[PDB]
């Protein structure tokens, strides 16, 4: 059964989510848009295969299809825009953290540390909920990011760790509570550099995992939801690896083509 404390914990997480997650992206506006030798690795954007769509309020539609590489010069046509969306997302994620309580009790520096450590993951997790595995696109309000699938690579070429992550996580068909919980576990990761009260955060993370584990055992009795809790935990360990992988990828690009926003600079190196 689920205890009173567990219940209050979920509600606090759920309350924090609806207060800070603008699922319609209504306040995402005034964002940039693509214009109208060891950089070969800097070509990490090889799987940045996303067409862009914008549903005009008046009913119109703008559709953007990206260029090609082998024209190494300027394949960052989509970076600025992308960075703005990340900032909007991050802002939302920081608001999520600061609105909990177990988080605000932690000393300031510990909040900063945990945030710089989980930003990517928390934002990555939120985007999964607006991801559509059918059309391979991320519905973000009037905005849309369609994967250049059945066009660019091939629907089996999910060799890209992150895409595999989104399809795989979407496949579990998690509930909102589960998403918020695995957003808590990620946020309160005791093993993130610079963490002071690591003993506290660690125990907090255990209470979250225990709650999620409980929730699953108390609301998903069917054979297909066996080991769900572990898959999710493994799923989150994977996410950490991508995170690190990404910070690096992102920094290489920054080292030769500045584009990161002030906020992005805060969270990461710069
Ligand atoms: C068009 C990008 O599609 P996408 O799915 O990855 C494709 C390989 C994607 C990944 C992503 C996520 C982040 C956060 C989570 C840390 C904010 C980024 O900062 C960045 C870049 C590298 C652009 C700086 C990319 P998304 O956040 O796009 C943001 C504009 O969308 C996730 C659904």
């Amino acid at each position: 059964g689920l205890t009173e404390e567990q219940r209050m914990m979920i509600r606090e997480l759920m309350d924090a989510q609806m207060k800070t997650f603008d699922t319609t992206f209504s306040h995402f506006k005034n964002f940039r848009l693509p214009g109208v030798k060891w950089s070969q690795v800097r070509k990490d954007l090889c799987s940045l295969k996303v067409s862009l769509q914008l549903r005009g309020e008046d009913g119109s539609v703008w559709n953007y299809k990206p260029p090609a590489d082998s024209g190494g010069k300027e394949i960052f046509s989509l970076l600025p825009h992308m960075a703005d969306m990340s900032t909007y997302m991050f802002k939302g994620i920081i608001s999520f953290a600061k609105v909990i309580s177990y988080f605000r009790d932690l000393p300031i520096e510990d909040q900063i540390s945990l945030l710089k450590g989980a930003a990517f993951e928390l934002c990555q997790l939120r985007f999964n909920t607006v991801f559509n595995a059918e059309t391979g696109t991320w519905e973000c309000g009037r905005l849309s990011y369609c994967l250049e699938d059945t066009a660019g690579g091939f629907q089996q070429l999910l060799l890209e760790p992150m895409l595999k992550f989104h399809y795989m996580l979407k496949k579990l068909q998690l509930h909102e509570e589960e998403y918020v919980l695995m957003q808590a576990i990620s946020l309160f990761s005791p093993d993130r550099p610079g963490v002071l009260q690591h003993r506290v955060v660690d125990q907090l993370q255990e209470q979250f995992a225990i709650t999620l584990k409980s929730y699953i055992e108390c609301n998903r009795p069917q054979p297909a939801h066996r080991f769900l809790f572990l898959k999710i935990m493994a799923m989150l360990t994977e996410l950490r690896s991508i995170n690190a992988q990404h910070t690096q990828r992102l920094l290489r690009i920054q080292d030769i083509h500045p584009f990161a926003t002030p906020l992005m600079q805060e969270l990461f190196g710069i």
